[PDB]
């Protein structure tokens, strides 16, 4: 008989969903959460994990702040007497965002209390396959459990380059930055780097995106380059095939960044107010002392079976930390919940990780579900792939003459037979709202015939999917 | 033997789609289109029908103008130094919407000329089942065809009351109104009346909605009343169970409307700048002289079979004018295209009028696809229906502290067996964008299990459809 | 035997052309020019008349300054690393414009000297049909001539309203304004008012256009309203059906303008830095003392025959001052020259005033030649008029997504028979450059058949005239 | 009896215009288009032919990028606080031009699908005078037609010299070049070479123009040398009477070009980053197997009569591929349209290839219509020609103190009688905009008297055409 039925390590999207569901199902549970402050700035936050504190939530709010500035300009074109010469108060915007997050933290902490989840604000590390050491600000504990669920997530990476830690920041620091970003170098062209560059430009700052190799690795590369081009159209410089060499602080207070072209070797430099590293996120395996429990890792990640079990029978892992699965909030939440149901609610339902939709909240948004064109072609052969595509115009864009250059969508499908849809891709306004329903359609076996014969809702941009007609072949 | 293989009467959503597709399939075709100017005001417009000129398009653009006003107010809460105290220039707005429409009109003229559709700008009426009289300003023509497709659509109705035509206006006039609407009575609580009231309020004018009986007849009534309540929250008054009796013009130029409560019998009155009749649309059967062709009508509409045939074998009808089918643009377009394909392309594919999605572009939008809750209960019995529902909060509403009182969605499904979804209903931002993909999912056989196990995109409002865990009957379990 | 063969009264476009041509043809000539300083500011300028000093020339230069600011923004869209956050130095721009004009003045004054035109810097008024009083700064003269040519032009009008002279300015003052215009009320929607509002917006000022009745009276009203709408699209407020009531100076230094809606009677007010009156130009008949010579006038103008003769045999008039003819520089110049040739070169050629092309140099320019649509319909009947029209897209506009809303052109023609072109109208870039050649085509009897069968030059916007196809009927 | 009434071979300016017009006139038509990738680089592109993908359009957009750089410099002189020290992002520019092109490509696909033109993406060759072999990636088809229209256009030529294909590029590659052109040798002084050299210099690169014999062969040689001189003024060196001998790649990646002076025989060399061959375009007759259809050729071109007929009665040719007519897009478009009208529309109207206007989009543009001065002298005799000419100053050049040295225009006319204008020539800003309307005037019979008495629009540069008072022979009188 142990202290707990279940100890969950990590109090984020997966950990909290799993812990709450387990208690609902009669388990006695503890959930550990600790937030190691950022190096240099010492930025820290409350319970609830990455998304609510330093992820999806603040990112979406800043994106909305940027979109609202665009909307003020558009209002004038529609006849509103608004003065569109406008500027945001960064400190006011941050205050509003943080006041939301802190309030949610408080609600979450009280909610955990209500549901009988014992929340332990300490860093957990394995002693034994059944024993955990918790390091709280006050002291240590030592606690035991029949089963463990590891839900530790990751943290932003820093490049191994001089000045990177002292002078640079990450997304962890950005969303509560004490001073204005100003001229900022955004190193990394994944969704985090692009989203941040996007909203910083919209708030009247001057971001540059530095790209080591490709834009949005892991996404359809035609679409990735339409996104990049749409950002360049908005006046965001891209430094292509370029890697940072060093950061140093001038007597100015400005940050001198030296950088290098990876193809030519040409070296250059520029001065910035802020340097944001968005080069990836590293799984927090180290602090766990996984060897003490006999748990196998695979570089910064934990490999698990179709039931989220590690190589140790009573140890599970879920969320970002698991090897090879989409690193998204709703994935973590549903996986955490279903795990708790198999453990304590007698369920057999396994998480379905296939065809998970996503949205990149760039200035012109990009959402997709299913296969990229290149992946579909690699898998099934070009001769059995058909791609329907189009450039379209949102009704609202004509009056203000808002750019339609990169309003593009496509459907990637089986060429013959049932013409099963493999992938859907859309760049434009409210992309996540557009794609969501189509992701449920794909799970329901959506074919080209059903798609094209679904009556459109007019006037929308989503209806563009139902009247595709031009094939690349 | 005849002048044309096909004459299409009406050059709107259905007629143009039919005519263009017919020529693509080898038919020699003429398409007649003529716009009768509004009575009083004399408002008129170009080619392409109701949606482009006086319907979906100008309505959507006025709705967008209203939403942009809200956006300015919201920008301030997010820290922008914007001066929040704003007013629209009605003339500038009207002329911008007109430029949008006229540009489309021109593209449509090009498309017709380029595609071998002979455009006749004249009023058509039957001489016999193979012969049409076409009245053009330049002089009449009498033309013959093997087959006719009737695609005449409808026009706004006026109440049979003193002052209605002299002093009132309809949606045909509103979108290009010469001067500001001001204090406006909107008579009618269908989607057209509610949408107009919504954008008028948003542009700083003062609408009242007069409701004869129910709000959004033909829509889920729980959702209809949530929409009405959301508009009241926005300062739009409703006069329930009320009908107009007359309109007269006062010495000060204002319009005195007398009206009656239908339940109490009590009569009252108020003064308005503008009186908008949004009480329904009447099919344009009269001008056609259908008895000359032997075509059966059913009050202002034309009944047709699953192939859009009238009782007369070479005469078809499509779009709003047909009896008892959804009066929407994409329905008209697809139905006209498919009809041409059956006529000239060797196709057997019939139009699918089931589970057609729609959106009401009220200030807080409402979109739905499939059955209303009451229609599902009627068809299958309450004991065979399950309803999953909830309230939600758009991430964008938090900082401006925008009302989430009416942010509500539900799925109406089969209770047992495979739990097929029957209907989906959503009130909130960008409702048509949310519902579209789910309409395709319904066509693909969407079940509750498939829906709830579809992973959400976070943070969005559409993701709320994938996490509907609470039932009306049983809640969580 | 008089002092001179010819005295020309006025040293502008017409007067100088006539005087130079007359001397070329062996006449002994004097040319009087005087510039009455503006009331209030006392703005004054050199010889050469309205166009070079306070008209076409400074207007075109300021329009170009505005277009160049747009071009900097467009350059960034094409990939230039230019910082497009830019502002003009008004004082520097004015200096550059005035340095050009003053230099041209000096060249003109020396040129007149070279050609043996006796330039007399004095205000001329009739004593007799053969005698003129010249009032020079030093003293008076009294001079005689066998023939007179009156070429006095006009001056900006002021509304008969309190504060108009003390606080308002005209185009005469604008082109050398000592301080920045700032927020300006432009009263008048003819070409002068619209052009000035246009370039002021482009230079980062805040103009409003107040319109008594209609925009661009005397121009095709469809086109006039496309021009107005394109200006409103650029963020220039229009106050329609509105007339000014008064101007007063606040303790602020700002100018309070009260104004009234002519249809409703609604009265309102706003504050401006500058109030520009652009309400028309009045012929300078008064100072001439025309009754002393027996010359008939017709309110501020002088009626003449097809040979530019007044009712007095040896007295002629030419340029803006004549009744009922286009008030343009090249019209004045050619009329002045041909007059001198009939008088002294034995010619019989009369000025041709028909189908004179014009350009309104608004932000999106409008040029036309021949009949407006409404005039053609009134004259020939709707049933014998055909109008070919189109919305078009300049190749260059797509990348920067420059507005194509008001890129529109039309041809107004005879419906049947020869299908003679009656009028051509174009709104878009370089409108004057586009229309000029077509104006020569119209003089050569241009028909629709010839127009449509002329091979286009690709890619241009002028080629749009050769591929019109859509008729309004 | 045949599969099609018409097969059009080639889907560029002429072929698409012909195919679309043929369907409008009742023909059943197929249009083949296939783009062979460039040798080395393997550059390829979508539908619509040379102008859209690798011709007028991308050339005009690069020219505009160059003119916008000049505009930034000029803005500073007019008092703008702009930082004048600027450089283009070549990748951003190339990808913007590509987005422009791909958008057009898509519109073209829509237009074809919508208009009943069956688009076959395959390489066509003759089997016999009624039968075509079509090679598609998906497998070949053998197709028959009553009539064929050959509209295959041409491709850039390479010099027959070592290294030409391995190391050199052509205009087909330039517009989408993966990396900056840098120091560039432009071999060829026709409009294509001169235009490319102009925009390369304007974008901060370093072109040299190598000229075998003359500059702008086929254009007025006074104007041609003024254009060359204007480019030298802009820092573009010319290597006159010079031909390339070889290209090789150095260890440092640079390209060593050896070359020869054709007059002296002296050989020299220089190193470049890019070597652009702009030495002419060869007609695509080879792949057609014309001898299978019995069609006569004349070196890389197809001779046709005034109705565009080859020696084979059911086979026509149109666009660049025909012998001895102007190689321009609007010529191809109108000629293809008129051909379809003669074939299927009952028309007798033949294409008018006389007095076709053209513009060379060099840094200072040159446009002309009608005869060169030398061609007019040859045809009528010097004693029957009058030339009116002058220099002028654009109002916009004064403040920036931009060179007016090469702002020159002339009218070449009949000396006596009615003084018919024979040719008009202009070097200056927006030259194509200036010349267009005058080209229509020439078609309408423009005389000197009509020209000089047309009132100018002031201030413009086009007004200079209306005030040409000085002759080469007699000046003012
Ligand atoms: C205010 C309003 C808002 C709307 N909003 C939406 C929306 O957001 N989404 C949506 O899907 N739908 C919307 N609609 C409905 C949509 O506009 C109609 O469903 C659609 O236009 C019907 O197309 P149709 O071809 O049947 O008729 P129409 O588009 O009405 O075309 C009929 C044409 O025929 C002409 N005609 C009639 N009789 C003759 C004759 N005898 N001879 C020659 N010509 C004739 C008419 O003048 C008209 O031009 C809206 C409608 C209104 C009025
Ligand atoms: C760099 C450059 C700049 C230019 N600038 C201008 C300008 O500014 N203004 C202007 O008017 N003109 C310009 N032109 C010329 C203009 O592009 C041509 O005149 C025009 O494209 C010719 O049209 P076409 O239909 O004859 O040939 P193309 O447009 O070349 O079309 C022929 C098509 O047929 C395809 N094809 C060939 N053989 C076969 C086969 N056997 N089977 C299937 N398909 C085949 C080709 O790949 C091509 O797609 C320019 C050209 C170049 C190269």
């Amino acid at each position: 008989s142990y202290d707990y039925d279940l100890i969950v390590i990590g109090g984020g999207s997966a950990g909290l969903a799993c812990a709450k569901e387990a208690v609902l199902n009669g388990a006695r549970v503890a959930c550990l959460d600790f937030v190691k402050p950022t190096p240099t700035l010492g930025t820290k936050w409350g319970v609830g994990g990455t998304c609510v504190n330093v992820g999806c939530i603040p990112k979406k709010l800043m994106h909305q702040a940027s979109l609202l500035g665009e909307a003020v300009h558009e209002a004038a074109a529609y006849g509103w007497n608004v003065d569109d010469k406008i500027k945001p108060d960064w400190h006011k915007l941050v205050q509003s965002v943080q006041n939301h997050i802190k309030s949610v933290n408080w609600v979450t902490r009280v909610d955990l209390r209500d549901k009988k989840v014992e929340y332990i604000n300490g860093l957990g590390s394995f002693v034994d396959s059944h024993t955990l050491l918790a390091k709280l600000k006050s002291g240590e504990r030592t606690i035991t459990a029949q089963t463990f669920v590891i839900a530790v997530g990751g943290r932003p990476r820093y490049p191994d380059i001089p000045g990177a830690v002292e002078y640079g920041i990450t997304s962890d620091d950005l969303f509560s930055l004490d001073r204005e970003p100003g001229k900022t170098l955004v190193v990394g062209a994944g969704y985090i780097g692009l989203e941040c560059a996007g909203f910083l430009k919209g708030l009247g700052y001057e971001p540059t995106v530095m790209v080591r190799s490709i834009v949005l690795r892991g996404f359809d590369q035609q679409m990735a380059e339409l996104v990049a081009a749409s950002m360049e159209e908005r006046g965001i410089p891209f430094l292509r095939k370029t890697v940072p060499l060093s950061v140093e602080k001038q007597d100015d207070g400005k940050l001198l960044v030296k950088y290098k072209n990876v193809e030519t070797g040409e070296e250059s430099e520029d001065v910035y107010d802020t340097v944001l590293w968005a080069i990836g996120r590293k799984g927090l395996v180290d602090d766990l002392n996984l060897p003490n429990a006999g748990v196998t890792v695979q570089k910064d990640k934990i490999p698990v079976d179709s039931q989220e079990a590690t190589n140790v029978a009573n140890i599970y892992a879920v969320g970002d930390i698991i090897y090879g699965k989409p690193e998204l909030t709703p994935v973590a939440v549903l996986a955490g919940r279903l795990l708790a149901r198999r453990l304590y609610g007698g369920s057999t339902q396994r998480m379905d990780y296939k065809d998970v939709a996503t949205t990149v909240f760039t200035p012109l948004e990009y959402a997709c579900v299913g296969l990229s064109e290149e992946d579909a072609v690699k898998q099934f052969g070009a001769d059995e792939i058909e791609v329907f595509h189009g450039y379209y115009k949102p009704t609202e864009f004509f009056i203000p003459q808002k750019s339609v250059r990169y309003c593009y969508l496509k459907a990637v499908a089986e060429r013959h037979g049932d013409q099963r849809v493999y992938g859907l891709h859309y760049i434009g306004p409210v992309a996540g709202e557009v794609i969501q329903g189509f992701a449920a359609a794909l799970k329901s076996g959506l074919t080209i015939n059903t798609l094209i014969n679904t009556v459109g809702i007019h006037p929308t941009t989503a209806e563009e999917f139902t009247r595709l007609a031009i094939t690349k072949r």
